[PDB]
């Protein structure tokens, strides 16, 4: 087991990682900005290093500062959590070059799956179903681009290869908009990624977002841990997640899971990862792979019993997976509501000082948050301040427990989305299940 690690993150996920480390007897080094001295996990960590001022560019994105912290404390590995540098292949490469273990895949694998064109080609080769598309980048020949659009069939969508997560894409429903849509998508990618590569895919009108959790070790084992539905979104930001996904049969779960596990073997994947799909008319279509742990991992933990952070750490130390595929069973149902410090009318972040705080409790209730009474949510980072996860023997019990837990949650002094989450739990279409990626925005419009 790893002697000591740097937790290269903040907020709820840093706390999540710290607890896993403590369970395994791994010493913790909490690197933090000057604005984050009073983070719960920093206060609980074995050692702390202030790596820079509040702005992320000088702290949580500061590669030299993070590697220096690892060097100075005699740490042996770095866990990047999610966001920040977790999908930064150059960072992973520098970590391993500097002699530390990166808790994630090989840098080459991060790079492969961080290029959407190259990622799709690899998934297609491995036998994972993808969206019909250009299977290659678009050039400047509009005769050729119209022909690709014709072959796919309108509507199509133009997507940046260096993008992802709903960033940098345009829907095209006819030839008259194709040239300008390609040109604008290209320009925005060049400005944002210094990578002007774009591709074309079939546009799916009303899909659900369904993603598959995998784990792969250094001994050749690769397993899938069922799926999560993350269709409840606003501007491509997930708001509620659940596992398993309503209406997915054991046969479908098996079909898609095995293809994901096989893909991991083919690409030499290591650690935790997620295959994201659009699901429509009973069919899966790969869009992207997240080569890292995700925000919503706890719903999969609740339904499988597998501690995914502890698995990441075990894999990094050179231990095989603690469970075999035949030992992975979906039991019960879990729902996650993201708790955001945000204004209810503008949806902009709403930082400030929490004056009273009370967490819900009870059977099947899991609260993931660093916040406490008297804690100030700083303005420099993401609006998500906690995650409420509720488990039940079925989806209805999970939803009932969430309603009750949301009612016990007290966060005064700042504006939050608790009331909105209560509205969603009480929504008759959500209670039925299987709502698509457009539903929340449709509801919020009403
Ligand atoms: C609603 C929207 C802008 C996109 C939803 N959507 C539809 N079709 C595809 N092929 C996609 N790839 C990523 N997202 C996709
Ligand atoms: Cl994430």
């Amino acid at each position: 087991m790893l002697d000591k690690i740097v937790i290269a993150n903040r907020g709820e996920i840093a706390l999540r990682i710290l607890r896993a480390c403590k369970e395994l007897g791994i010493k913790t080094v909490a690197v933090h900005s000057s604005a984050d001295r009073d983070l719960k996990h920093v206060l609980l960590a074995d050692e702390t290093v202030c790596i820079g001022p509040a702005p992320s560019v000088k702290s949580y994105l500061n590669i030299p500062a993070i590697i220096s912290a690892a060097e100075i404390t005699g740490a042996v590995a770095i866990h990047p959590g999610y966001g920040f540098l977790s999908e930064n292949a150059n960072f992973a490469e520098q970590v391993e070059r500097s002699g530390f273990i990166f808790i994630g895949p090989k840098a080459e694998t991060i790079r492969l799956m961080g290029d959407k064109v190259s990622a799709i080609a690899a998934m297609k080769k491995a036998g994972v179903p993808c969206v019909p598309g250009s299977d290659g980048p678009l050039g400047d020949d509009m005769d050729k681009n119209r022909a690709i659009a014709k072959r796919i069939g309108y509507p199509v969508i133009i997507k940046a290869s260096g993008g992802g997560g709903g960033r940098g894409m345009r829907v095209v429903r006819g030839d008259a908009e194709l040239a300008q849509s390609i040109s604008m998508t290209r320009a925005e990618a060049k400005a944002a990624f210094s990578n002007d590569m774009v591709y074309m895919e079939k546009y799916l009108e009303n899909p659900r977002h369904v993603e598959i959790q995998v784990l792969a070790d250094g001994q050749g084992n690769a397993i899938y841990l069922a799926e999560r539905d993350c269709s409840m979104q606003r501007r491509h930001q997930k708001v509620v997640e659940e596992a398993p996904a309503p209406g997915i049969t054991p046969e479908l779960r098996r079909y898609i899971g095995e293809r994901c596990a096989k893909a991991c073997v083919d690409i030499g994947y290591r650690g935790a990862g997620t295959f994201e799909f659009l699901f429509e008319n009973g069919e899966f279509y790969f869009i992207e792979m997240n080569t890292r742990i995700q925000v919503e991992h706890p719903v999969t933990e609740m339904i499988t019993g597998v501690d995914l952070i502890k698995e990441q750490l075990r894999i990094a130390a050179g231990q095989p997976l603690s469970i075999k595929q035949e030992e992975v069973h979906v039991r019960g149902h879990a729902v996650e509501c993201r708790i955001n410090a945000e204004d209810p009318n503008t949806f902009l972040p709403s930082p400030g000082k929490i004056t009273r705080f009370h967490a819900p409790g009870g059977f099947g209730v899991r609260w993931e948050s660093h916040i406490y009474a008297g804690y100030t949510v700083p303005p420099y980072y993401d609006s998500m301040i906690g995650k409420l996860i509720c488990y039940g023997e079925n989806r209805d019990v999970a939803i009932a427990r969430m309603k009750n837990a949301l009612q016990e949650l007290i966060i005064d002094g700042i504006k939050t989305n608790v009331d909105l989450q209560i509205r969603i739990m009480n929504d008759e279409n959500f209670q039925h299940g299987g709502t698509n990626i457009h539903y929340l925005e449709k509801k919020l419009g009403l």
